[PDB]
This record gives C-alpha cells, sequence and structure tokens, in this order.
DNA sequence: GCGGACTGCTTACC
C-alpha cells in the first residue's frame, strides 16, 4: 500500500514525522528539511516557476528551515515580496506525498481517554493538579481494548478493587450496568500508589503512543491535568514522554494552560462535536450529550461526586469506563472522527488543523497550485473592514396557507464556479449601475467579453481559477455524500410507513445498503417484516442518514468557509472584491428570481400583478400556492397526499423549468464563465385536507413555521413542523415552555384556533407541576467579573449575570458548592419578591440540578408567574396575532346567555 | 412613574 503520514512537526531545523510504510508498519523518522522560497525575477531569467499572475520567480533552496525563515525578514527589511509557502511543514508534507494519499485508519492509532481526580477543595485546576488522579480509563483502537488504572491508596481514602462482575450485573441487581459489549474489551490494573499508576501509564504510553488523541474536554481538563500532575511529581522530563519527540510546549492565558504534545495530534471530542455538530446544547456535560446523542440515561449516584470514590468506588470506575465509551459510542454515530482524517489528508495537513478553513484551504490551493509548478503570494497584512452580505426579504405577518419554496444549490460556492471568482482570474472593472437596475433588466449589460458581478468585478472566462477549481472538487464529494442521505432519508420514511401494519412473525433485518433507495424487491420484503426487525431496520437507516448528514454538511460547511475567508484578513487569498462580487451577486439572483417567479405565476394563473412570493432569504424563495390550488379547487383532490402530489409535479414540470430558464437568462446578461444557478424545489406545505389548521404563518425575517408534507423528495409519512427563528428554535427557551409553544404550533397549523385554545387553558392550569429544571432559561455566562460590584450587579448587569450573583452570594463560603464557571452556559429562574436572596432571579451551572445547600428555597420562591408570562405567553402572542388568531377567547356579546 | 430610543448581550438564519 502506498505510505501515509499520521503526524509532522517542526522543531529547529528538523521535520519530525510519524508514518506508516509501504508494508503497514509505524515508523518515525528526523529529516532535516531543505525547504525552497521564491523571488520574483526579471522576465529575461528563464524559469519553470511563475506566481498566480503570470510573473516569473526563481526559487530559493535553503540549507535549512531557520536559514529561510531568516532570509524571509530580510525580505521585509529589503521591502520585497517572499513568495512560497512559510509553514514548512506543509511544504514537507507536499514534497513526501506527492499524490491523492489514500490511508488505512485501522493503522491510525486511536486513542480515547477519561481521567478521574477526587478534589474536597472544589474542583481540581489543572495548572495546579494539588490533588492525586485515581482512575484513568484509556480505550485503545488499535487492540480494541479498555486500559483501566485505578487508584486503590489515596490520601483520600483506601478502597478495594472495582469488580467486573458486578460492574456487568444490572442496576437492579445493584450493579453498574457496564455495557455487556465491552466487559470482555476492559483490562484492569489496580495500584497501591499513584507515583507507581501514572510510571505504569506512562510506559504504557511509550509502548502505544496515540496517533489521535480524543476524549471529552481532555485538551482543557484530562492533558494539563495529567501533564503537570507528572510534572510535579517526577519533574519536567518524565512529563515529556508524553510526547513522542520529547517536545511539549505550554501555552498559557492567566491562570489556565493548553499544553501541545508534539507528536500528537488531539481532537478533542466536545470541539470536534460543537464545529461539526450543528447544534447549539443547553449544556456540554458529556452526561447531556449522550442522553441528547444516544437516548441512554443519566448515570446516576447518591452523593456528590466529590465523595463518589470513598463511598462508592465500585461505581465510580465503572462510570469512568463509561464515559469512555459514551464517546466511542457518540463517534460511532456523528463519525467525526472519520470526517478529520478525510479532510486532513486531503487537504494535506496535520490532522487537528481541521479546526481551521483558512489553514485547510491555504493547504488545498498550495497544493492544487504547486502541482502546475506556480508559487503562491506571501501573506500580507490587511486592517479589518465591513463589507454588504445577502437579502433578506421583510415577509408581510400573517398566516399562508399552502406554500412551496425553492433554494438554490450551494449557492455561493456556485456563484464563485459560475462567475470565475478567483485571485488570478480578476479582469478589470466596469461601472456600476445602481442594483436594481440588474435585478430588472434595465442597467447596461456589463461586458461582451468578460464575466461579471454587479459589484462591478470582471473574470477572464476562459482560464481556470484555482478557487473555483478546488471548491468544486470538494463540492462535488458533498454532493455525493447528501445523495446518500437523502436516500437513507428516503428509504427511512418506507420503514416507518410499513411499521403501521407489522406482521406478528420473526424474523431477521435485512441485508441491505440504506444509501441507495430501497428495490422493489427489498420494499416488498419489508412489508413482510415483524415490528422487531422493522424497527431496527429503521434505526440503521436513521443512523446511515446521520452518517450522510455529518459527510454532507461538513463538506458543505467548508465550501462556505472558503467564501467566508474570502473575507478574513488572515486569509492568504483575502480580497474584499471577489467577498464582495459574490454577495453582491447573490442579492442579484434572489430579486432577479422573485421577479420571473412572480412573472410566471401570474401568467399560468392569468393573474396580473399579485405577489406570489412572500418571503425569501440569501438564496430561497417561499412561494404563497394558495392560487395555484384554487385553480384546480379543492374538491377536485382525494385526500392530503393528493394535491401534495400535485404541487411536486407543477413544480417539477412547470416552475423549475422556467426558473431554468429565468436563470439562463441572468448567466447571459451577466457573460458568466457557466450556469450554475440550480434552485429546485424544497419545501411543500399546508394544513391538513377538510381541517381547519392554517398551514403557516411568518412573524417577520427569520421567523416562521410551516406544516410540511414533503421536504426535497422526502414524502413524510406524518406531516414534519418545519419553525425557524421562533422560540421552540432556541437553546435558550426552558424544554417545557418549548414543547409547549411547538404543541400551540402543531395545533395552529393541523387543526386550528379552537384546539390552540383548549390547549393553552390545560397549559395554564398545570403548568406549575412541571419540574423546575423544564422551566429554567438557558444563557451563556460572560464577563461576570466585569458585572461584579462587591458581589452585587454593576451598571447594565446582564439579567443572566444577576442570577450569577444572586447564587454566589447564596454559596459564599461553601468551598464544595458547585461553581459557574466564565464562559459556560447556566440555569436561569426568576424569584418572588421578598425573597431570601435579595434578588429577582438566580443562576446556576446547566446540566446540573442546583447544590441542595440551596435547593429547596429556590424551588419555594421561583416565581411561576414571571417565568410563564415571560417565557411563554409573550412569545405565544407574537406567533398568533401574526397568524390573525387568539390562544383566548375574546369577551363577546353572547357572555350575556346561558 | 414609565414609554420609547438606544445599547449590550444572546442566539437565531443564512
Ligand atoms: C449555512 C451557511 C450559509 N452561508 C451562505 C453561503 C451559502 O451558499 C448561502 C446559502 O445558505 P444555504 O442555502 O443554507 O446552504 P447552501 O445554499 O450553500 O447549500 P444548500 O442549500 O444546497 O444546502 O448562505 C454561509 O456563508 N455560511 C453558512 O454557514
Ligand atoms: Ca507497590
Ligand atoms: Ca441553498
Ligand atoms: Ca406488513
Ligand atoms: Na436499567
Ligand atoms: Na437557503
Ligand atoms: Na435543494
Ligand atoms: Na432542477
Amino acid at each position: 500500500m502506498k505510505e501515509f503520514y499520521l503526524t509532522v512537526e517542526q522543531i529547529g531545523d528538523s521535520i519530525f514525522e510519524r508514518y506508516i510504510d509501504s508494508n503497514g508498519r509505524e515508523r518515525t523518522r528526523e529529516v532535516e528539511y531543505k525547504p525552497s522560497l521564491f523571488a520574483h525575477c526579471p522576465e529575461s531569467q528563464a524559469t519553470k516557476y511563475f506566481d498566480i499572475y503570470g510573473k516569473p520567480c526563481t526559487r530559493k533552496l535553503f540549507a535549512n528551515m531557520r536559514d529561510a525563515s531568516q532570509w524571509i525578514k530580510r525580505m521585509e527589511d529589503i521591502g520585497l515580496e517572499a513568495l512560497g509557502m512559510d509553514d514548512f511543514k506543509l511544504a514537507y508534507l507536499s514534497d513526501t506525498y506527492n499524490y491523492e494519499i489514500k490511508y488505512d485508519h485501522t493503522k491510525i492509532r486511536v486513542a480515547n481517554f477519561d481521567i478521574e481526580v477526587t478534589s474536597p477543595d472544589g474542583f481540581p485546576e489543572p495548572s495546579q493538579a494539588k490533588h492525586p488522579i485515581d482512575a484513568i480509563t484509556h480505550y485503545d483502537s488499535i487492540d480494541d481494548r479498555f486500559y483501566v488504572f485505578d487508584l486503590l491508596n489515596s490520601p483520600y481514602g483506601n478502597v478495594e478493587e472495582w469488580s467486573i462482575e458486578i460492574a456487568a450485573k444490572l442496576q437492579e441487581q445493584g450493579g453498574d450496568e457496564v455495557p455487556s459489549e465491552i466487559i470482555d474489551k476492559i483490562i484492569y490494573m489496580p495500584f497501591d500508589n499513584e507515583k507507581e499508576l501514572l510510571m505504569e501509564y506512562l510506559n504504557f504510553w511509550q509502548q502505544k503512543t496515540p496517533v489521535i488523541l480524543t476524549g471529552w474536554n481532555v485538551e482543557s481538563f484530562a492533558i494539563p491535568y495529567v501533564y503537570n500532575r507528572i510534572k510535579n511529581i517526577f519533574g519536567e522530563s518524565t512529563a515529556k514522554r508524553l510526547s513522542p519527540h520529547r517536545k511539549t510546549r505550554v501555552k498559557v492565558i492567566e491562570s489556565r494552560e493548553i499544553i501541545t504534545l508534539f507528536g500528537i495530534s488531539v481532537l478533542d471530542y466536545i470541539d470536534l462535536y460543537k464545529k461539526f455538530s450543528f447544534t447549539n446544547q443547553p449544556s456540554y456535560s458529556l452526561d447531556y450529550i449522550s442522553e441528547f446523542e444516544l437516548n441512554v440515561g443519566k448515570l446516576k449516584y447518591d452523593g456528590p461526586i466529590s465523595k463518589l470514590r470513598e463511598s462508592n468506588h465500585q461505581r465510580y470506575i465503572s462510570y469512568n469506563i463509561i464515559a469512555v465509551y459514551r464517546v466511542l459510542q457518540i463517534d460511532a454515530k456523528r463519525q467525526f472522527i472519520n470526517l478529520s482524517l478525510d479532510m486532513g489528508y486531503y487537504a494535506k495537513i496535520q490532522i487537528q488543523s481541521v479546526f481551521s478553513p483558512i489553514k485547510t484551504w491555504d493547504a488545498i490551493i498550495f497544493n492544487s497550485l504547486k502541482e502546475q509548478n506556480k508559487v503562491i503570494p506571501q501573506g500580507r497584512s490587511h486592517p479589518v473592514q465591513p463589507y454588504p452580505g445577502a437579502f433578506v426579504k421583510e415577509p408581510i405577518p400573517n398566516r399562508y396557507k399552502y406554500v412551496m419554496s425553492f433554494d438554490l444549490t450551494s449557492f455561493y460556492p456556485s456563484i464563485i464556479r459560475q462567475v470565475n471568482i478567483s485571485p488570478e482570474t480578476i479582469a478589470g472593472t466596469f461601472k456600476v449601475a445602481p442594483l436594481h437596475d440588474y435585478i430588472n433588466a434595465v442597467a447596461e449589460r456589463p461586458s461582451d467579453v468578460y464575466s461579471c458581478s454587479p459589484n462591478g468585478m470582471m473574470y477572464y472566462k476562459d482560464r481556470d481559477g484555482v478557487v473555483p477549481t478546488e471548491i468544486t472538487k470538494v463540492f462535488n464529494q458533498r454532493k455525493e455524500h447528501k445523495g446518500y442521505m437523502l436516500a437513507a432519508q428516503r428509504n427511512g420514511e418506507i420503514i416507518k410507513e410499513a411499521l403501521h401494519n407489522p406482521n406478528l412473525s420473526v424474523d431477521e433485518p435485512l441485508d441491505v445498503d440504506y444509501r441507495f433507495d430501497f428495490s422493489d424487491e427489498i420494499k416488498e420484503k419489508i412489508k413482510k417484516l415483524s415490528a422487531k426487525s422493522l424497527n431496527e431496520m429503521l434505526f440503521r437507516a436513521q443512523r446511515t442518514e446521520v452518517a450522510g448528514m455529518t459527510a454532507q454538511i461538513n463538506r458543505k460547511l467548508l465550501i462556505n468557509s472558503l467564501y467566508g475567508a474570502l473575507g478574513n484578513v488572515w486569509f492568504r487569498y483575502y480580497d474584499l472584491r471577489n467577498a464582495t462580487a459574490i454577495t453582491t451577486f447573490g442579492q442579484m439572483a434572489l430579486q432577479w428570481i422573485e421577479r420571473k417567479v412572480n412573472e410566471y405565476l401570474n401568467e399560468v394563473c392569468g393573474t396580473e400583478g399579485e405577489a406570489f412570493v412572500l418571503y425569501g432569504d440569501t438564496d430561497s424563495i417561499y412561494v404563497s400556492a394558495d392560487k395555484i390550488i384554487d385553480k384546480v379547487g379543492e374538491s377536485k383532490f382525494r385526500d392530503t397526499n393528493h394535491w401534495v402530489d400535485f404541487l411536486d409535479k407543477f413544480a417539477r414540470e412547470r416552475m423549475e423549468p422556467a426558473i431554468d430558464r429565468g436563470f439562463r437568462e441572468m448567466c447571459e446578461y451577466m457573460n458568466n464563465k457557466q450556469h450554475l444557478m440550480f434552485m429546485d424545489r424544497e419545501a411543500i406545505a399546508g394544513p391538513p385536507l377538510g381541517s381547519k389548521g392554517i398551514g403557516g404563518f411568518w412573524t417577520g425575517k427569520k421567523r416562521y413555521a410551516l406544516n410540511v408534507w414533503d421536504m426535497e423528495g422526502t414524502r413524510y409519512a406524518e406531516p414534519k413542523l418545519k419553525i425557524m427563528g421562533l422560540e421552540t428554535q432556541k437553546s435558550s427557551t426552558p424544554k417545557a415552555v418549548q414543547k409547549a409553544l411547538k404543541e400551540c404550533i402543531r395545533r395552529m397549523l393541523q387543526e386550528g384556533e379552537e384546539s390552540l385554545q383548549e390547549y393553552f387553558k390545560e397549559f395554564e392550569k398545570e403548568f406549575r407541576q412541571l419540574n423546575y429544571i423544564s422551566i429554567a432559561s438557558v444563557s451563556s455566562a460572560n464577563n461576570i467579573a466585569k458585572y461584579d460590584v462587591g458581589g452585587f450587579p454593576g451598571p447594565k448587569c446582564p439579567f443572566h449575570i444577576r442570577g450569577i450573583l444572586t447564587y454566589n452570594r447564596a454559596i459564599k463560603g461553601n468551598i464544595d458548592a458547585p461553581q459557574v464557571v466564565e464562559g459556560e452556559k447556566v440555569y436561569v429562574l426568576p424569584l418572588r419578591e421578598g425573597n431570601p436572596f435579595g434578588d429577582k432571579c438566580i443562576a446556576w451551572p446547566s446540566g446540573t440540578e442546583i447544590t441542595d445547600l440551596i435547593k429547596d428555597d429556590v424551588l419555594h420562591w421561583m416565581d411561576y408567574t414571571v417565568l410563564l408570562e415571560k417565557t411563554f405567553i409573550k412569545p405565544l402572542e407574537g406567533f398568533t396575532s401574526a397568524a390573525k388568531l387568539d390562544y383566548e377567547k375574546k369577551a363577546s356579546l353572547f357572555d350575556m346567555f346561558d
């Protein structure tokens, strides 16, 4: 097999690489790499090197990386560009791996670990590491084993060994329910003192040195804790064994620390999750995320974690092992490790650089160019500067019965490709008319020869640009995975339907690839399967969809980030002319098709001057279809699904071709390199046939709800609410309020006003019995100190911050009580007037029960009246006025009767 | 007292 790197670092004039050789063994080499950089040279000096602008360069080879760096400074001291890749390990990788890297993930050592530290004096600061590490569990992907390091003897208590027998038993048996599928994978090691544990851990580490190192908060807690504890016990030299090149770097933010372990690639799972999951969670405790991602139960114990080792060491160790397994389970579902390796090897970068789309693209573009013997420009300093973005129509707040939406495929990247926007394809400029002159096809055709954006920029149509070229490569990967996702999703609905009439029999899940639409043979079998087998198939489908979602949405993110990066001053190819070329063209494309679409519908409906498009944001249009439906008459339809089929067809056969024509003309108008504005139907929405449901409503920009029957070719088994912007979607809204508000909306859109009012009456009556956590608001807790004045709210102190201060006063002098962490999230509750806390709200760390010290008092004093009116009624009022309906029966003349 | 204009902060939508 082809070789592939695992890790690369630069240490002085040396490149240290770990790699898998052609016989699949892991090696390590130190290479005294001799890099090249480039200077512009006279045109008379023949060469094979040119900058992206076609100017010739001479290659300078250096004796070592140090001389290359010093020459860069000198060149600045002179005032001349020093071209080429200045990140030498990216050059090294490019030289060394001059081909499409095919990697074998089974050859890559992925380690997942988690440590426990009993601390009586609150949270154990990693920079200090005052307290013994009393457990480590460390899963090795090569061995497929959980290595458990259990401290039996500590100044905080001596305990008996953990029992694997008991670990495996059900909780109802007094066991820990350590998943049976890992019991035989546990390698348990007890120790009679910390020193021996740590030294054994290190010796283990040498033998099985991680390439990818992950876990949950491992970068901000586990790694710096382990590093410093070993450092403070055995000394710096021993601590450095954690690095396969015995080099570490302490990066400090005082007094926190991030340790950099040379030769290892740390991908903290919490950071992968935040960047790639596309969620915003009220809490990021592994407990909370596990329950959310896997539907497993919150782990239970009877005391504070601070005493868990002492009172139930058996459970303490089982829970440490489980914590490690939960991340593996989340990754098996979400697959962010795979994504990282994929992306990393594609760009040819340090795997941890997947967190930086700028580095990722610098690398991809560098390799693409190096390929053609081209030379990349030197990075330059630029001041930060604002610039305009998308257009968003101002909707008329109202209900809207029948709606179909359309959306442009990969919008900004398609503009990049269509127009041919790249640093080196710029041709010149033209004098711009006002934007609406272009939108209205009234302005003078910008250019006859070059491809144009209405911001004034022209680009060459002939030449290929490296930006369009490389963004197209990733776009095509995105498109492949999205197909798998959507097919898996369609399969899913097939399975959900057949689950309505399951055969009462015994059988097994069919062996099928859910990435592709089921064959008619598969469907026939399906409709003969047991419920058991069907539910298992449905699980596998949904898992295939998630896997597809991760792969597609994150390649989407990467290419949109290339768009973004053109407007970041740290990007080698920063250029506000290209950034604006894109967003301005987009503003045009949208408002142009609003016109064409409006024109086309008035026509085929024989109408004149009616506004079909009621909304659009960036690149989408939401079309009111009341009149399309009305031209046929509702009575012409057997059932809901009937007219849904109707609009699917109508949109497919009539509308899209018109839009196709509409954009082809725009392409012509701008003389663009290639027509790539592909706008397909998105959602079909409307009330159930015969129902009094209102179908949909908008409250304003970015705030709407629709009752959807078909989404991008997925015909749902039951209608799905698509709600955007409203409080049901926001992590800051209490859980029970979200659920309640969503049910009000479901009722409005599906059933009608009378339903809504019934539900509201009931909610109002019973809502005081809801668990406090479910009615707590959530907020991020930033700049607590900024607003802390002697324990009390400084000027302009935000509501949630006030609540934190209320908390800190209430727990003052309880070293043990949970502290609110700067930057992390808090639950917030309002308190009734005259409460013992001396303020109107109180806040505590999200994801947690409020400390027993004050919990009872908080519950007594919660302000249910404010909670309800402020978090539930106000939003509800907003929705219903928008839609023209009442959530309470107004007082009327009829009141005078019985 | 407190509405309305502004501001900081938060978290959506693309
Ligand atoms: C979601 C998102 C969009 N955008 C911009 C660029 C997107 O092309 C444009 C439209 O947003 P989207 O329509 O949501 O995404 P998309 O058009 O790029 O790809 P697709 O619709 O096929 O799933 O908004 C960003 O810049 N950053 C983002 O995170
Ligand atoms: Ca001993
Ligand atoms: Ca789009
Ligand atoms: Ca059946
Ligand atoms: Na159980
Ligand atoms: Na869109
Ligand atoms: Na689409
Ligand atoms: Na199409």
